[PDB]
């Protein structure tokens, strides 16, 4: 059995109108359950033009294919959202905070279209280490700057700390799904989810630095050696938020570079966009897999 | 004055790509681009801001296209008019810092001078009426402190987040020679979340109650804060270490002491969003004549 999505919030039960605001969307305007009740995977990464070449990608592989895929999210630019069948996928920025809202706003969602049995998954791009460029990496814990699989929030002023521990059993089935490809290397290890991209990464490249590229070394083989193979921006939110409501969630993300050589991103572009399709392509196979059982 | 980083090591570089922008320093020319800009804008949305660079480039009798200088991406999005950048940040500290570090360094590239960074935004108010625009007197974290604190290479580190002291009165005046729309200047309560970070009782997530909120948010009120956003920090930050004259505009959307969810009709929140923009116009319009 499927189970129903719960939130962690009593105060929603009890309003007469919830409006998600950064959707564009609200309950007593769009009927939820309508429009998402057969939603069985939720996709989320950054770009809104790359979550809807996903919706295009993915369509043309479940034979969906052609078609027009509308943006469920007009009348705001905050987020775009598409739909394909049992397939939601959902653009949600850069940053924690970004993807917080995001997450907040859409898992009110799936419960008020009283959604059952769904998975989530982020889709995004990070930065590696050690490994070579083009590698997808299977989140098994998301952790912070510390290395600590903790993320920290400050509600009302104290200090709230939850585990951002992914679910094993999904690391391991994604794995598989990668290897039916056989296209692109794909290793599960730890990711290293930061507040900020320069300085907040040991890159030497940002406006700020008061620190060495030894410095940079030092640090960066340190995270590997705790089991850290790459570096984003969103992960420790996402685990620690769906841990928080029972839902099932990975994460999977290409990196574009290796840190350990560099810190700027200067593949050509033709190659940058072949490394974005990687995870795609990996739910791609997770979801056609799931689908015929 | 010129603009400068405190980072050597880009000086070093062959090349500087902004990746972010699109933009590089080898597939763009920086001075030629961008050298003349006296002002520049940012904001949360890519919609706000073209309308922003819409609306002054007719105040400032330039109006009819204007193109978005972040083709080749859709993470932020720029407009020019004259010494006017306009740029999108997304949401959240993080998403604006990275917008900060690339946009900082590339008016270094342009080598700029006398410019001057704006936050035109959006937040929640307290104690104040919707629709109330805020001039940032000093950024402040959700234990009312002025500090933005960072973690690098594994340490903890916090720097100051006071504003222009000079400038914020600059601004305050010219929304009197306005006289459209109330504007208070206090303190922004800068949060890492705009839903339990923010003491919201609409999240997907909250144990808490309405008096909890109500006695936390009226706490913030006390000392001294009169809106909460997601940006104040990093951007306050981030330009007093550079030596950048910035400030915080933004419009209150709706009494935090009075609810938590954004209902008000489009049309009343469109009006609220122009307000910002309006103040800025007038700033810049000033700052020309002179
Ligand atoms: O070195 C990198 C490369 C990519 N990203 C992720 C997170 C961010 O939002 C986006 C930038 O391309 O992808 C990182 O955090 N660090
Ligand atoms: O109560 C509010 C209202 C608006 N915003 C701002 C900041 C953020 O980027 C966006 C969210 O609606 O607008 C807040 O942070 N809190």
């Amino acid at each position: 059995h499927n189970d129903l999505v719960q939130l962690c919030n009593p105060h929603i039960a009890a309003m007469k109108e919830d409006i998600l605001y950064h959707f564009s969307l609200s309950t007593s305007t769009h009927d939820f359950p309508a429009m998402f009740g057969d939603v069985k995977f939720v996709c989320v990464g950054g770009s809104p033009s790359r979550m809807k070449a996903f919706i295009k990608y993915v369509a043309m592989e479940l034979g969906f294919a052609h078609a027009d895929y509308p943006n469920i999210c007009e009348g705001t630019d905050r987020y775009a959202m598409f739909k394909v069948g049992p397939v939601l996928s959902v653009s949600h920025g850069m940053g924690v905070p970004s993807i917080a809202i995001m997450l907040h706003e859409l898992i009110k969602l799936l419960y008020h279209a009283h959604c059952s049995g769904v998975t989530l998954i982020r889709i995004g791009t990070s930065g590696g280490i050690g490994l070579e460029p083009g590698s997808v990496v299977i989140t098994r814990q998301a952790v912070d700057p510390c290395f600590k699989p903790e993320f920290e929030q400050i509600v009302l002023g104290k200090r709230e700390v939850r585990n951002t521990d992914l679910d094993e059993q999904l690391v391991q089935e994604l794995a598989r799904c990668s290897a039916e490809l056989g296209e692109f290397p794909t290793v599960v290890g730890n990711t290293m989810c930061t507040l900020d991209f320069y300085e907040g990464q040991g890159r030497l490249d940002g406006a700020l630095c008061s620190y060495t590229e030894k410095d940079k070394q030092d640090y960066l083989r340190a995270a590997y050696a705790a089991g850290i193979r790459n570096i984003e921006m969103e992960a420790s939110v996402f685990a620690a938020m769906c841990n928080a409501c029972g839902l099932r969630a990975a994460v999977v993300c290409v990196t574009l570079l290796n840190r350990l050589e560099g810190d700027q991103i200067s593949s050509p572009h033709d190659v940058l966009a072949e490394y974005q399709q990687r995870p795609q392509r990996l739910v791609g196979q997770f979801i056609k897999k799931r689908l015929m059982q």
